């Protein structure tokens, strides 16, 4: 049958996940030596089930990328019929080629990594490049956030909205939310120009990944100065490392929205669950069922 | 200790690198049986020497692909001491994900078939996205073809230029060839609309393949109609497939500028030559200099 086992990462969005499917989350202590070696304890066989594991790999990083990989060896070693990965958000991502000389191309290492543990498949959401699905060559299911963060702004009944992408690489995504709202986009061109019309409009910030807030609250401040009636901004995954926090709460978005991709004080933000989408497509993957539905 | 062949794609190209290298291209033919295999003589031995193929995957995609790896194979077991492939255009580059279900990620199983081939390492050029240098495990070096445009079109003395993204995923190539010409950008959202401002200014369509020329040409007068004093277009691989010549001589492009990375009568246009930069790349791989010099 069906085993699902959440690391340390996101508790929560884990035993959410567990719950819209059914079952009791698995029984294993994921914990770490003295030493600040990672110890794991799966307490209870696991011979011929299948098991889902959920984590994110998230700050600290490199701590959940490790517990991550000693997990797939132990369930490996103890006869686990597949081990399938349910990565919310990928670490990493963003280190995706060769920018400059002498650079890792670490998300492609990761995806090494996890096959040479003995991961069996992925489920991976909104990862930074699309192409990263074609890291792996083992089966890797990757699904979008974006009709999630649609359907919330769909309900607040808005009017004149323009999509706004903060930057060159991020005007595909902002399409994939104006067409869904039916709505023109603009874009941010930092060299800070604005192409495209925003005057009188409310304009909607959408990225991938919200870290530093630099880029984000920087445009939002331009956009007001430029004539917009107010901005909201979103991402699927809320790093909010350094003084993001400070910045967003110092700035004029009106409301900040993310998923709970990523566990987290923000003062005007809303967060939506991922839970029921990652859920689904548990289900799905394993009643061998389309997985395409979702999209 | 230096040996170049050159496969059927692009002998031009061969040559002129060859030429600039001071080689003369390795003694071998690629001929066909009688029955459409690929037939493969190597008339000098090449034990311990450093070989370096020379073949675009263009059209035809799979002739060029098989006879690529029939080599590879055949310097394998004749004991080249490294086999380089030096690739000026990737077919199948442009499956790099899984945009829709139940696709091939071809992009990335030629990566695979080239390396259980027997790759050591690659040379490529304006790869449609950046991160397939990340679908191989084997080095590989990606030069860039903007700066080639760039000088050429630096050369034409427009002023009131403008350079614009012929759609979404366009608008990083885009802007690398605005910092150049230290111009702004406008981009085509079609659902056409127009998001910039391109009134009364020298517009420059880039894009890094031009096949069909649907969008291109589209987007070309839809430019004119909407005000632009004139349009160029540019792109690194000129795949002029289908009714794309025929489409490009009757739009209101004054100058088609491709590059000769893959072998072509349209009326007004430029090759520019990646003879050079290939070249360089070639002596440096070997010498084992510095590329990044070239960046
Ligand atoms: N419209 C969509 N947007 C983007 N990619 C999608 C969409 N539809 C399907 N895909 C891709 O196809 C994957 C799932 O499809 P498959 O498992 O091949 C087929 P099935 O429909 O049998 O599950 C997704 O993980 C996603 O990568
Ligand atoms: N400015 C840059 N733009 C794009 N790619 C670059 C840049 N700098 C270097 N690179 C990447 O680094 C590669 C070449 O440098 P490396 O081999 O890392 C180091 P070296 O300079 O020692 O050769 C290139 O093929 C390219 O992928
Ligand atoms: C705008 P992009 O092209 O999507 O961003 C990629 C760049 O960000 C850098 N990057 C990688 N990991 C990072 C991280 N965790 N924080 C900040 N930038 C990162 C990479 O070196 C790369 O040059
Ligand atoms: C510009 P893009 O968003 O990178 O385009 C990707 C899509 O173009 C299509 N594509 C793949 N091979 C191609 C080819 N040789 N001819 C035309 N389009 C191609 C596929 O439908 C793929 O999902």
């Amino acid at each position: 049958n069906l085993k699902i086992f959440s690391l340390n990462s996101n508790p929560e969005l884990a035993k959410e996940i567990a719950d819209i499917v059914g079952v009791q989350l698995g029984k294993c202590s994921v914990t770490r030596f003295s030493d600040g070696e990672v110890q794991i304890n799966i307490e209870e066989s696991i011979r011929g089930c299948d098991c889902y594991i959920i984590q994110s790999t998230s700050d600290p990083v490199n701590e959940h990328i490790m517990e991550l990989l000693i997990m797939v060896d132990a369930l490996k070693r103890a006869s686990a019929k597949t081990i399938n990965i349910v990565i919310p958000y990928y670490g990493y991502a963003r280190q995706d080629r060769k920018a400059r000389s002498r650079e890792p191309i670490t998300a492609k290492l990761f995806a090494n990594l996890l096959e040479t543990a003995g991961a069996t498949r992925v489920i991976a959401l909104d990862l930074h490049a699309p192409q990263i699905q074609g890291f792996f060559d083992i089966p890797i299911d990757h699904l979008m956030g974006v009709p999630i963060l649609g359907e919330y702004f769909e309900g607040k009944n808005l009017e004149d909205i323009v999509i706004v992408s903060p930057d060159h690489g991020g005007v595909t995504r902002a399409r994939k939310l104006a067409d869904r709202l039916k709505a023109p986009i603009a874009i941010i061109d930092k060299r800070m120009n604005i192409v495209g019309n925003i005057e009188g409009k409310t304009a909607i910030l959408i990225d991938d990944i919200i870290d530093t807030a630099g880029t984000i609250t920087l445009a939002a401040n331009a956009l007001v100065e430029n004539g917009a009636k107010e901005v909201y901004a979103c991402c699927t995954h809320p790093v909010l490392s350094g003084p993001a926090v400070e910045r967003i709460n110092n700035s004029t978005i009106k409301e900040l929205v993310v998923t709970n991709s990523i566990k987290l004080k923000i003062e005007r933000f809303k967060q939506l669950s991922v839970g029921p989408l990652l859920a689904e497509a548990i289900i799905r993957v394993h009643e061998q069922q389309s997985v395409s539905y979702l999209f």
